[PDB]
């Protein structure tokens, strides 16, 4: 509809890994959301400190924002994955959910970045997204 | 004008942080600013050490490319926050510096990011942005 | 054609660097792009554990994303680089070979981030595009 996404023979297969290489963004319209992070609506921290668990909680904030705007996952033209001590043993969960985060839609591009801090120690995951209307 | 912000009731508040959740850009014309730094025209570090004081040359670098464009802070639809060795001491006064740097506009959206590392190690901060036009 | 660039002469010169300080993009298409990894088409590690030679495999992956999609990389309105503990003594050759792959196109936007991890270990460098159609 409002996207299109590609993923070339000659490359590498991308959406194992809950991603496409890169995503056709034909609308006019695009939304701009902010880093999402594990914060519910009092910014009482969703999860403690487990990564898995934060990540559903800014998975949910990004769909609530897309919601709030008029959009769906499916609309993300592209996703940003920041996290805090990275180890190799978090990314298949972290791909599964970010795979699951499209509803069934092919997924958008994604970078998967392993930083050093986010804003505040506690905060382990940070997933900015855009998309189109 | 250009752009429309959104913070939804449903989410915390944002702004105090100095960002909305999300920027709808509905104009075509994207402006492309890359990661300003605190250097002056001739390349000298401005601020030596001190963080706020770098923070201060990269916003004016950014208030600068924006004007050379033809755009202002108020055009702006998202910015990227990255900081080396981020201590959260330090969050509230960046936070103030981005909001301030909107002058009164809705701010954009942001993403705040403690890196490793920047181009060279003198640097301490660097900020991205995108606007509309 | 699809994009032009912007320089001040009141800003240090990013040129020398492989980048420009901001890209107008006036046309509507966008093209996302994932960032790109040192992997061949069967998911293989091209480079081993040297930097440079990882370099060259991402800028090869970006160029055929862009061409499958019907891009060059002079349709690149801007960049973005993760690099796995950052060393200045790297950054030389890096700045070239962003520079390079325009293929003497004027550069688009850059940032510079050094990381502390990628997806997985093997990995050292990732680098992102947006481009215009």
């Amino acid at each position: 509809m409002n996207r299109r996404v590609i993923n070339p023979e000659t490359m590498y297969p991308s959406v194992p890994f809950g991603f496409s290489h890169a995503v056709e963004q034909l609308s006019g319209r695009t939304l701009h959301i902010a880093g999402q992070v594990a914060w519910n609506a009092n910014g009482e921290l969703v999860g403690g400190q487990d990564l898995l668990a934060q990540t559903q909680q800014v998975l949910a904030n990004l769909k609530e924002v897309l919601r709030y705007a008029g959009a769906t996952p499916a609309d993300v033209v592209r996703l940003r994955t920041y996290v805090v001590n990275h180890s190799p043993a978090n990314l298949a969960a972290i791909c599964a959910q970010i795979g699951a985060f499209y509803e069934g839609a092919d997924p958008a591009a994604n970078s998967f970045i392993g930083v050093q801090a986010l804003a505040l120690p506690e905060l382990l995951i940070e997933i900015e997204a855009t998309a189109c209307l």
